């Protein structure tokens, strides 16, 4: 289907997706106005979650988008994910049926489980594979089209993957995937098991202070990247997510701003050649924004291995 990918469940996924995270110091009501914008700018794939504070915005916008005619439900796919205090398996099906009556939606097409760090329904220890079962309940009910998990590495897919019983393998891994942390072994393994992956902080990250060191390096100020823009008369952003889908990675970009909402759908107008792909696979360096104590501390932090 049309700049999607087929989810190893057959349900389609658009290659391109609009990343709903405002910090706390922007309006709720903004994330209504960028979503009507990412919809008729083009996106289809709108990313959210219970964490992000905004589902009953994110959820008015693509109701308000289907109220004029722009476009039908069927048309739209939309994420949610399971926050880290609901992985007791008890607490999965509420916690998405709060979802769906935030976004005022009958079903998600996407529930992931948001990460492998469980929190205190203070960390909890709790064995993700129940967690799954839970989340396989909810694509039984209906309430969420495919289900996936974000921020796992290789051996906590492979600890699903393995489960005994399993019944729906993750369609994707949705994790932190940019020319400075790219990922390409976890790649390689997640195209090995027909398991998408799903990239964010593709443009570089927000950089939230909370927990981003403000000394890393900017991605978009990358010289590589600023070279390949002006050669292609793009911009380091555009440059940044075409990387993406031309390995075969579906790409999340938020955007609050209307300009760069509409600019960002350009990344299907243009394409990198293999020399320009090599010089940006070139620039890897480990770097994952997110890197902090309040992850690195958890005893199932992604980045351990
Ligand atoms: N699963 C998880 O744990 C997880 C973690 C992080 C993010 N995500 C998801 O991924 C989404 C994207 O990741 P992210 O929030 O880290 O942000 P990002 O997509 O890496 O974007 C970073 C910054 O790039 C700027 N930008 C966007 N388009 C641009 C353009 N064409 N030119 C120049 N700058 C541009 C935006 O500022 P403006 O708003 O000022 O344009 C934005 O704040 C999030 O919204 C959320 O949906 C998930």
């Amino acid at each position: 289907k049309h700049q999607c990918v087929k989810l190893n469940d057959g349900h389609f996924m658009p290659v391109l997706g609009f990343g709903t995270y405002a910090p706390p110091e922007v309006p709720r009501s903004k994330a209504l106005e960028v979503t009507k914008l990412a919809i008729e700018a083009g996106f289809r794939h709108i990313d959210s979650a219970h964490l992000y504070n905004n589902e009953e915005q994110v959820g008015l916008a693509i109701r308000s988008k289907i109220a004029d005619g722009s476009v039908k439900r069927e048309d739209i796919f939309y994420t949610s994910k399971l926050w880290s205090t609901f992985h007791r398996p008890e607490l999965v099906r509420p916690a998405l049926e709060n979802s769906l009556k935030k976004a005022q939606l009958d079903y998600v097409d996407l529930y992931l489980i948001h990460s492998p760090m469980s929190l205190k329904p203070i960390f909890d220890i709790v064995d993700l594979c129940t967690t799954w079962e839970a989340m396989e309940k909810c694509k039984d009910a209906g309430l969420a089209k495919s289900i996936g998990v974000s921020n796992f590495n290789r051996r906590q897919l492979e600890m699903i993957l393995n489960k005994p019983g399993l019944k729906y393998k993750p369609v994707c891994n949705q994790v932190e995937c940019h020319p400075y942390f790219n990922r390409s072994k976890l790649l390689d393994f997640c195209k090995s098991k027909d398991i998408v992956l799903v990239a964010y902080s593709a443009l570089g990250s927000q950089r939230d202070k909370r927990f981003v060191d403000p000394n890393s390096p900017v991605l978009l100020e990358d010289p590589v990247l600023c070279a390949l823009a002006k050669k292609h008369k793009r911009t380091p952003a555009l440059i940044a997510l075409r990387y993406q889908l031309q390995r075969g990675v579906v790409v999340l970009a938020k955007s609050y701003n209307e300009q760069r909402i509409r600019q960002n759908v350009q990344v299907f107008e243009f394409q990198l050649t293999a020399e320009d792909m090599k010089a940006i696979d070139g620039l890897d360096r480990n770097l994952h924004y997110f890197n902090s104590d309040s992850f690195a501390s958890h005893p199932n932090y992604p980045y351990s291995d």
